[PDB]
């Protein structure tokens, strides 16, 4: 059921913005291992001392990656007047950020309606704000509130590319990569509590509620395009204990890109692998896709279910649709963030978000497959 | 003239240490853009709970990614129990340096006899040490002491595949990239004055000396194989104090990187500019390669002149050689640290080291060209 509870005008993802130590060398790899392109730039080069910034961009997903110059560069200027195009940047947050996390998600940014009235009617129910609602170029509203451990959900709203401040990047640096990833389809935190997280979260939103390692709930928009889960470790090693401990703390766990063609996308992102792009954790057993037929028979022809097997995709089966999936390795250093790859079958209204579910089946068929 | 005035016996550069804060994305990064194969590594898969260590080779050149994990994870261990790989490391010094300094060269690298008899020289002739001598698996020896601003000197010495507690990567992950690369050339400091520097460097090794910018002086060992530039500005906008700001001091401006077919790299490297790879400074205009056949006429045909022109390649002379130059955009945010491919030709006996120079009659050659 949908209650509709959302306290504010919620509409899509707007970006993702990660926070490193240098921006120029993980939006690079990023670029080639996701066939992501490079659209924007906010930077020394248009009059940026503060922080270097660089958007990616692949159909409707915009990932941002940023990080601080020197505060040399900046040291005499105040907030009326800097030259940062993202104000609530700040030095010693995204370095001590990147210090105890190393690379990660620091905001997830969903589009709103007016930024300024989601800021205030979230503080008002119990967000903790982060950064005040701030007007650009009278154009966008940009504002900030706390969402799990130094994670902070963005809230973005237009008047009427990406922000003020930003260049178009040239054609000519701009190389049209594309391997068919197309919007964010849902970004998962990892908690140590999910009573408290869920209580939080879902206290300044409104959103509703959509053996073997975790407890989670996911929370929804009214539309349910915004999908935000969350994990909590069960003890008895877990994957998100074992986040929590190598990331000090809670964060985002992995983020949900919907493909338009996932064995395309799959192709093109495992040529890549081993050249500058991102590895795929070790596909299933051959049980696993000897077992796929018994329950997907109806949706995928075994031509196609066989093509699962060489990408090492995931199927998974819900009420109203089917779900293919499948995860890479983490993304840096530390064993914290990673991706998935997802397309949705069924549900078709446009197609109603969260069709097939998140891949919970996936775990006893797993466990099943290997015997 | 060649004093021959080592005070211990050098042979060739060993390796290059980048401190980063994500080793994974640089190392993924420079893999693809410059055609180096992956093939040793460091980390928590191996039992080191300090450091991520990437190696990348492309025939002698050794690139070296090192970032720290969080502190928590080797909390209870001391020096004498260590899990790091390489002992000289440091959570307070990587972080600091990376902080202030951003993407950039830690270490510079030679092979010697017998690393700790070179730190007793060299500490004994006035060298700041930074990392005593220590034995690795009773085979490698390695010792540090300070070049300029945060930039250590490392000497090794094998007694008879990297160091100990790294391992050779899979043939899986392992994919034989080469554009042409085949070892390092010189590395080229540079510091706010010229006179200490040289005075501080040349007197702990014994090496030898070999209206727009810097002043210079290149410091060679007795073969002429480990060739260590240093600039210091000029005032009177000096690329050089750009740098001295930018990167909060003294540090390693650019790594020359010989390829034994400099057109082939170039047409490997520009052919990835943008898709995860490097850019190049912009070129030359045509009047420098419509006055190149007067200079290299003898040397190089107008078949590999023209090709000159379209690849950018900037051509110098010298008493006994000439030299094919090109320089990349800097490899991160920052105008920093940066990369020069080359190949020399001439003065064959083996080639000896420093055959053509650095390029020095190019800032002329470039000045006028552009009229
Ligand atoms: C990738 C990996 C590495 C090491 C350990 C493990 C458990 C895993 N791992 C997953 O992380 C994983 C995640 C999801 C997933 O996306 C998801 C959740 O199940 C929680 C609800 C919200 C949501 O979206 C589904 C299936 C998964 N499976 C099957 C899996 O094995
Ligand atoms: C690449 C760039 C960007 C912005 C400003 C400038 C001056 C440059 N720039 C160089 O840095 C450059 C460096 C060398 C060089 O390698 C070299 C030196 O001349 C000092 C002695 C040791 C040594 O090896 C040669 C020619 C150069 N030229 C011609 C050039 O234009
Ligand atoms: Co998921
Ligand atoms: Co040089």
């Amino acid at each position: 059921k949908n209650p509709k509870s959302d306290k504010f005008k919620v509409k899509r993802f707007h970006h993702i913005e990660f926070w490193c130590g240098d921006a120029t060398n993980v939006a690079r790899r990023f670029s080639w291992g996701l066939g992501m392109r490079f659209s924007a730039k906010s930077d020394l080069s248009t009059g940026n001392m503060v922080h270097a910034s660089y958007l990616l961009t692949s159909g409707d997903l915009r990932f941002l990656f940023t990080a601080p110059y020197s505060p040399s560069l900046s040291a005499g200027e105040i907030k009326p007047t800097t030259t940062a195009s993202i104000p609530s940047f700040d030095h010693g947050s995204c370095r001590s950020f990147f210090s105890s996390h190393g690379l990660g998600v620091r905001a997830v940014a969903i589009e709103v309606e007016d930024a300024e009235s989601a800021f205030s009617i979230s503080v008002a129910n119990g967000a903790i704000p982060s950064s005040p609602p701030i007007v650009l170029n009278e154009a966008v509203t940009i504002a900030e509130v706390k969402l799990y451990g130094d994670v902070v959900l963005r809230y973005v709203s237009y008047k009427a590319e990406f922000l003020p401040g930003f260049e178009r990047v040239e054609d000519a640096s701009s190389f049209p990569l594309d391997y068919g990833i197309r919007r964010l389809d849902h970004a998962v935190g990892n908690v140590p509590e999910l009573g408290p997280a869920l209580t939080y979260v879902a206290g300044f939103t409104g959103f509703h509620q959509f053996e073997s390692g975790l407890n989670s709930a996911v929370l929804a928009s009214n539309d349910e395009m915004v999908l935000l889960p969350i994990n909590e470790p069960v003890h008895g090693k877990s994957q998100i204990q074992t986040y929590l401990e190598h990331n000090e703390g809670a964060g985002l766990q992995h983020l949900a890109l919907m493909s338009e063609d996932i064995f395309r996308t799959l192709r093109e992102m495992r040529k890549r692998s081993s050249i500058g792009g991102f590895d795929f954790m070790p596909s299933p057993p051959p049980t696993y896709y000897q077992n796929l037929k018994k329950r997907v028979g109806d949706v995928l022809s075994d031509d196609q279910i066989k093509e699962c097997e060489e990408l090492g995709i995931l199927v998974d089966r819900d009420d109203q649709g089917t779900l293919l999936q499948i995860f890479t390795k983490p993304l840096g250093d530390r064993p914290t963030i990673f991706i998935e790859i997802i397309q949705r079958v069924g549900c078709m209204m446009y197609q109603s978000g969260g069709c097939g579910g998140f891949g919970k089946g996936n775990f006893s068929e797993l466990f099943k497959s290997i015997e």
